[PDB]
């Protein structure tokens, strides 16, 4: 049986679903070279700000048995860094490139767009935009900056969304991103956020900012992730969803798959196995699918039953 | 060293912290005779509606290897059921109990808390109102104008069982409305983690039928989450107890519920998956623990979690 990973979407060829998570291996040049460089079908760029932030006090993040927690502060090179990456360094014949963007206003995002508009047309980064770094807990706060970065950004997008909880979420949620032609991709989901992981061993929490409490991703999330997917890819037949969370194996990546991502992220476990990971991933997920005889990700992307 | 679980809240004594979470194992006359006859600190009657009600069809509940899935509808016995076991049957010389209520609307909290009243009183059932039943909690203005109606006419202490938020802002939030009301006396975190997707690789389906597939995680999925959300009212609602709830399969789990606030810790999914008898493991464990870290009893630690 002849089988492919690949994915065509947003006007490219990616050679498997797979891709860091935002944030996750993809901060420094060195790390976007290694994303690169790695199995990966595509990678996305730490989100970032216009000028480059140091972030949280460490620890800021843990790795955990079912997952890690993290209040990283957006520690990122800023956007002139990753801008130049997507210009003039990333080497496009190798993977598409995914810039994450995470404006901490919308006057930020705007201005970012505007400058990433040029560099969007001639090198085809495609641009990430960081909505859950809050922002699309907020309805308005979501529908403003999507509406400023639709207004001022002449390339579709994508939107990195967190977890919702709930169908009046989803449909909210939905309803507001269905009103945006640009936005073509959903990446769900960010983090879990504001866990609060404690030690039983030194009766403490295990990162510093925020009092401990920050995102759970991992094994945590992934039940929600996969709600989320499924959620808006129901939600949101006009567009394309990624997955995010809980990826650790091919098993993994192929519930993702299953419940309408196109392309699945890889956060918590490749922060922990590096991007190494991409080649176990891709083989397990080929795996997976040999022994279920699919031959390509359109068989049953989405194709979940419901009982 | 000379140990306690001994909690002490609401005017009650309970031998220690634990008891079922709402829904799991208390919707019978049994179960609830059960959870009465186990070592248990307390027990909540599953959450009621005025009337009884089946519920989703199923399967509408899923154990996990990290925890479980559900989403049962609110099958209960109706309120009078639940009032007659407080009024009538329960043993509360044995521990004190819990009445869960999940009235649809406003009006059926109202109507069922009116009759409540006389019960409390005279028998000193305890209410927590389900503010989460899968969504009152993720809206703020229902919540107040919930919570006015049932103060309105319930004159007694009762707690509310919240769904877990994800952020400050709306820690912030709702932990100013539950401070808007002084007979808000504990505050129960958390309900279940709403609307995960669980998707069975094998069988390429979801696990549960309602609704697609999605219902409320429980178990180890949910326990960080429970931890924030205790932690987060514990900081926020001073005047108030917590009660843990999420994620607790050993005494560790709960030591750490209590060490985030919590007064009492209440157990669902390990409970559902280990039976009644998981209250005299739990006892111990936590003992075990609590030995082992040189407390003796759990005002010395409770809501004590370092930060950094
Ligand atoms: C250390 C760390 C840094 C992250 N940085 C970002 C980020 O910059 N932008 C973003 O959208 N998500 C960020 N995330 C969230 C991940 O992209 C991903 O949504 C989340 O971790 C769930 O995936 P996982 O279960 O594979 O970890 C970060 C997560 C971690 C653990
Ligand atoms: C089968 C089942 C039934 C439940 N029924 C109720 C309920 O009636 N009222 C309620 O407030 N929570 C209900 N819950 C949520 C639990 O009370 C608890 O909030 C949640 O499961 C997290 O606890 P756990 O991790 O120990 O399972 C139910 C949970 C389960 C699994
Ligand atoms: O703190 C982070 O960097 C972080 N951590 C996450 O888990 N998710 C994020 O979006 C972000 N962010 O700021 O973009
Ligand atoms: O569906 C349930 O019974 C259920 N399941 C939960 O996980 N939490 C609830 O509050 C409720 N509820 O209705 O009261």
């Amino acid at each position: 049986g002849s089988m492919s990973l690949q994915v065509n979407l947003l006007n490219n060829t990616f050679a498997n679903p797979f891709m860091n998570a935002a944030g996750v291996m993809c901060t420094t040049t060195e790390e976007l070279v290694a994303m690169t460089e790695s199995a990966s079908g595509s990678l996305v760029s730490k989100s970032c700000t216009p000028a480059l932030r140091e972030g949280n006090p460490t620890p800021r993040y843990q790795a955990l048995p079912l997952g890690s927690i993290n209040s990283m502060g957006l520690p990122n090179n800023g956007f002139d860094f990753y801008l130049a990456y997507a210009a003039e360094q990333h080497d496009y014949g190798k993977k598409p490139l995914f810039l994450s963007m995470s404006g901490l206003s919308m006057r930020e995002n705007v201005e970012m767009c505007k400058r990433l508009a040029a560099v969007a047309t001639e090198k085809g980064v495609i641009l990430e935009l960081n909505l859950s770094c809050q922002v699309a807990y907020d309805f308005d706060a979501m529908r403003q900056c999507l509406t400023a970065v639709s207004e001022v950004y002449p390339h579709s997008f994508g939107v990195k969304m967190p977890p919702y909880f709930d169908f009046a979420h989803f449909d909210a949620a939905a309803e507001i991103l269905n009103e945006f032609p640009k936005v073509q991709f959903i990446t769900c989901i960010n983090s879990i956020g504001n866990g609060l992981v404690i030690d039983a061993e030194t009766e403490s929490v295990v990162i510093k900012p925020k009092q401990g409490f920050g995102g759970l991703g991992g094994r945590y999330v992934l039940p929600t992730a996969l709600a989320n997917i499924n959620a808006f890819y129901r939600r949101c037949p006009g567009k394309l969803i990624f997955g995010c969370g809980g990826v650790y194996t091919g098993e993994d990546a192929f519930l993702h798959v299953l419940a309408g991502a196109s392309m699945v992220q890889v956060g918590t476990a490749l922060q922990e196995e590096g991007p190494s990971i991409f080649e176990r991933l891709t083989s397990e997920l080929l795996g997976v699918m040999a022994k279920k005889r699919y031959q390509t990700l359109d068989e049953f992307r989405g194709k979940v039953r419901t009982l």
